[PDB]
């Protein structure tokens, strides 16, 4: 609370990773509040996101869409260095949606292609929150360009159910989805750009339908499919953070259930139980916490089947163990009739 | 657990009946777990969902779009036989969002015209949850044509409050919206085809806008009015089963509300009190309970007053009873300004 | 119960204000219940919803877009006097989501132009909810054209968090939210049309792809920003009550939290707690306290972005007060990489 006191807290930077993979972290808290520290380095890249060889401008945290995760637990401080190298042609923020005051840090972050920028805030409330970009008058191009990732605010003493019991999870995963609006010509094909800012007009045209032409995860289609799957064993423990700083999705674990979902993202919101379909409205985060009991492939959808099988909205899980007959069986397998 | 143990549990058979009515059942169960066999057969036919005449290539279970609710106790077995009869062009398999493992079921339940399977599984968790149709890479294709309904897996010792206090309604109802994408030809008149897959590149391109031509209640516009309306009676408890495998929907009870709405369609979740309008994520079912305190006519809808009276969700109550004049009352009918 | 029991109760008319303010009221019941009257008079005029002079042929209760929030206590009744002057070409009524019978009092009040009636009610249920005109045929074309407001039926109690502690809030205000559907002509410019008739048809073409032109606070772009931006101080507690009679919207104060959200709206439904960013389907309304704790501008948007900045749904705060270092602080300003 005194000046003093948080001069006196210790420091500790964490190497970060990208999605859908975390930095190290504990749980439970280690030790008392401590300023945690990051650095992203901002990249404006072309991306192929579709088999098509469809292009978009990226705007990404750490060089990534989305942005990685960062974990903190409530009472501690994120400090951020923010880069945007000179070789980037934008002006780019940063709004924690975790922190307290100018616009989450947008106002204190507005840094040109050359500057870097430090902020601290205080995490005071647990839960899992977006982040992302907003340079006033150009906050969804931004946002839409997959500028934005989430963070991790763990009460100080770990997760727990509706009555106070711990839940502690083997593994966690960051799925971001992002909803993509490229522009296509008159035949139909879609377009490409020299720079991030000749898509501007033809790319605000799209965004107005409010129609997205992809909806992802990762950054693609496919992303998190095929060699690129999620994975566990059957008895794990596992916490899927999901965040969409734009748009409303809607996540279902098809062949499991999210057995404990912040479908709000808070942790002192007590969760849902034994879900089929959460629901998490653009620009917030959710997790779900989940115990597998079968193996085999899983598929992480948006439950809005055009989204997820025609947008590309599907991440798949590779589940390793023994099966169950008592859950599931195949009483008679598909035969004449 | 033993598959000896499952063996030796008691069977029944149930006689499935149309929406919106539900199968004969008990809100408490009556004895230990068994396994609850059912039976459906997939019908491919042609629907006219408005009184214009227009068309859907309907993939329907049982025959009607929604498939029939199924309705057994929390750790009772469900064991459905599936019939693709030789009359259907499609393979068809189903996936229940209430069990665990193989997709829900679809890994093991795909059938092609002329094959049957019969699949059992283990309904651990209470709570209404959405069932569908999924052939690998053909699936919100196959849910948008109407190829999905609901089960409800009932607490063994019935409904409850938040506060544990018993819910038993008088009345159940099980309204299933489908969102239909109706190909439209140059002039703007909807299209007719003579098979199935003569729609479907038509109708990808349909539902990649997003925008539903149709959200209908029971497979078309006024499906549940006039001969179809839902009864009841001042001092009647009902509760309404809604379902959307889809797209998202916002349920409300005009004239009426929602006293008790387990929006997540999960049990376990304590239910929403004094509601309006509800919220059912697409891929999800939700169920509220109310109970009638005013006679005449109510009408119950989708909220999003366009989808509800332009598009096609809308449905009926006839409610007989005596008015009660302390709710409400008309102190100067409409008259002369 | 008793219409002489009803009769024998104090009587208290209500003098009516424009949103986003709210008429005096207690927050704690002052005494017993009581008959609480308003009167509003309906007004069919031409509005403009943004800088460029777009303009729309609204239908206003009170002549505002929302209509104005009435504050009554659960089992106090609302008796309305709503009037329909002569100059109105059309027919309205109005479909309170508080009350109980006749389509929530919308079959009771269909008066012409030229004609004026009274409804009286019982508020039963606490909470805020919409109240909007729905002319049978033609429910969503009223809605969409500014007819919809709300009222809050506050515990006689006050308002209490969901483990019983008191929540008293310092102001209150309401946003009503608004999705336009404004035709355009073939060059794109938004179409202006001689009488409200005139626009009918073309406006339903746009209401039907459900995608809005506008999507606004207080009726307009910007409507709640310069000298019309709400305020606050720090550690003033703010409750925001929030509605949206027709579509979704997401809530979320960009800089800020909703420390306690009815997120249904409905106050004997426990808030959800540090909330970043809520949801109230359309068809509702919701409410959020806030107690803010640093000063400057807040922007309080519906976070689908391109609809906060895009279509017009954004709002701003103007916070007075001392900025508080340990929540936020630049450590290293935008500065040379
Ligand atoms: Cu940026
Ligand atoms: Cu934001
Ligand atoms: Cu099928
Ligand atoms: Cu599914
Ligand atoms: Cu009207
Ligand atoms: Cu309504």
């Amino acid at each position: 609370a005194t000046a003093a006191e948080i001069a006196a807290l210790p420091r500790q930077k964490v190497e970060l990773v990208d999605p859908p993979f975390v930095h190290a972290h504990s749980q439970v808290a280690e030790g008392g509040p401590k300023v945690v520290e990051f650095t992203m380095v901002i990249e404006e890249k072309k991306i192929v996101i579709d088999d098509a060889g469809t292009e978009v401008h990226a705007m990404a945290f750490n060089g990534t869409v989305p942005g990685p995760l960062m974990v903190v637990h409530q009472d501690d401080y994120l400090e951020l260095t923010l880069i945007n190298p000179e070789t980037n042609t934008l002006m780019h923020n940063i709004d924690f949606h975790a922190a307290t005051g100018a616009l989450g840090g947008g106002g204190l972050t507005e840094i040109n292609p050359g500057e870097k920028t430090i902020l601290r805030f205080k995490a005071t409330k647990p839960g899992v929150f977006v982040y992302h970009c907003a340079p006033p008058g150009m906050v969804p191009w931004h946002v839409v360009s997959g500028m934005n990732g989430a963070i991790m605010v763990l009460p100080r003493e770990g997760l727990h159910d509706g009555k106070g019991k711990a839940l502690t999870y083997d593994k966690i995963y960051y799925v971001g989805e992002q909803d993509f609006y490229v522009p296509r010509d008159e035949n139909g094909k879609y377009k490409k750009y020299e720079a991030p800012g000749d898509a501007y007009e033809d790319t605000v045209k799209v965004m107005r339908t409010l129609t997205p032409t992809h909806v992802v995860f990762n950054g693609a289609v496919g992303a998190l499919t095929g060699d690129k799957a999620m994975t566990a064993a059957v008895g794990e423990k596992v916490l899927i953070v999901h965040s969409q700083a734009n748009r409303d999705t809607r996540p279902h674990l098809i062949g499991g259930h999210g057995d404990y979902v912040w479908a709000t993202g808070k942790f002192n919101t007590p969760p849902d139980v034994d879900q089929e379909t959460w629901f998490i409205p653009g620009g917030a985060a959710g997790a779900a916490f989940y115990t597998f009991q079968q193996p085999g492939i899983y598929a992480y959808v948006n439950h809005n089947l055009i989204e997820a099988f025609e947008l590309g909205a599907a991440a798949h899980f590779k589940v390793t163990g023994e099966w169950n007959d008592d859950l599931m069986t195949s009483v008679l397998a598909p035969s004449g009739t």
